[PDB]
């Protein structure tokens, strides 16, 4: 495993849509700002996003990134994006936060 490597990582409170409620929720079920990496996994040039809770290192998110995946920039702190399960958004501490996080995402969908 040490052949996945961190190539950015960002401060978000990570939220899912609950489609069935039309609202986000916290992704793991408490609002509060998580450690959101993206890996990057050398052997097979794949990438994921794993965020954890600050508080309590809780598991948030682990969710692939697949060649394609359309990253919408919705606001300059909130950006989101799809996986059949669920939407994902990333509600950034900073705009830096946010602007870091994406380019490293747009350098990962360039790559893959």
């Amino acid at each position: 495993s040490m052949s996945e490597q961190s190539i950015c990582q960002a401060r978000a409170a990570v939220m899912v849509y609950d489609d069935a409620n039309k609202k986000w929720v916290p992704a793991g079920g408490s609002t509060g700002f998580s450690r959101v990496h993206i890996y990057h996994h050398t052997g097979n040039n794949t990438f994921r996003v794993v965020g954890r809770k600050i508080q309590d290192h809780q598991v948030v998110i682990n969710c692939a990134i697949p060649k394609g995946l359309k990253y919408n920039q919705a606001t300059q702190t909130f950006h989101q994006w799809r996986d059949a399960r669920q939407v994902y958004g990333l509600n950034f501490g900073s705009k830096e936060d946010a602007n870091v996080f994406a380019s490293a995402m747009m350098h990962a969908l360039e790559v893959l």
